[PDB]
């Protein structure tokens, strides 16, 4: 089942809310045809370059970050083309990345929400259709709609009354989710 760890700051926010906003304030890199300039805008795997256990992207704007964790691919200019791919087991949201490859991965100085256990697999087959990749790219675009929707879903296995609309504490009192200190 997934398993979400939240700063206690959070407690009383919604999934639905605190995901708006925190990717409403990361914002969208512009990760799009013309403008990705590397080193700025593309994030980067651990190890890579274009695969790993970790796909991890700061804001070009704020110190908002996240970090992607699985068993990761990238196709750059294979068939399919610009196509995330994989498995996807987890995403942690917060700011001030730190680490990269040359470190032996990242992690993020201050780690405020993560969902673990997401259990989420898309065949390179799936191009630009793959969960994965809607997941991730939605999050470089500064749209969590698509990771909303694959939390909902999960939750919603575990019991119908769970959704991104419970708090944080909810979920912690429905056996899916834990705190963290502030
Ligand atoms: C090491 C990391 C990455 C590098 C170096 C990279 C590089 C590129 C390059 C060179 C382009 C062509 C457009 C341009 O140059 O302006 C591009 C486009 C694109 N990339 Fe990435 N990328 C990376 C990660 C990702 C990730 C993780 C995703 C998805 C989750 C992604 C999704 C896309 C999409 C959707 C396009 C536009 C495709 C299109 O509409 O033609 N990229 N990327």
């Amino acid at each position: 089942s997934i398993s979400i760890s939240y700063s206690t700051t959070y407690s009383g926010w919604t999934v639905a809310d605190y995901l708006a906003d925190w990717s409403a304030y990361f914002g969208d890199v512009n990760h799009r045809p013309g403008q990705v300039v590397d080193g700025s805008n593309t994030g980067g795997f651990n190890p890579g370059p274009f695969d790993g256990s970790q796909y991890a992207l700061k804001s070009t704007a704020s110190d908002a970050a996240f970090i992607a964790g699985g068993d990761l691919h990238y196709t750059l200019f294979s068939n399919p083309s610009a196509t995330l791919w994989g498995k996807l087991d987890s995403i942690a949201l917060g700011d001030t990345l730190t680490g990269g490859a040359s470190s032996g991965g990242y992690a993020l100085d201050s780690q405020e929400v993560s969902f673990s256990n997401l259990g989420l697999d898309s065949p390179i087959a799936q191009g630009r259709d793959g969960t994965v990749h809607k997941v991730v790219y939605g999050l470089m675009s500064g749209d969590s709609s698509a990771l909303q929707g694959q939390i909902d879903a999960l939750l919603k296995a575990v019991d119908p009354s769970l959704s991104i609309n419970s708090t944080f504490d909810q979920l912690a009192a429905a056996g899916v989710a834990h705190a963290t200190p502030a």
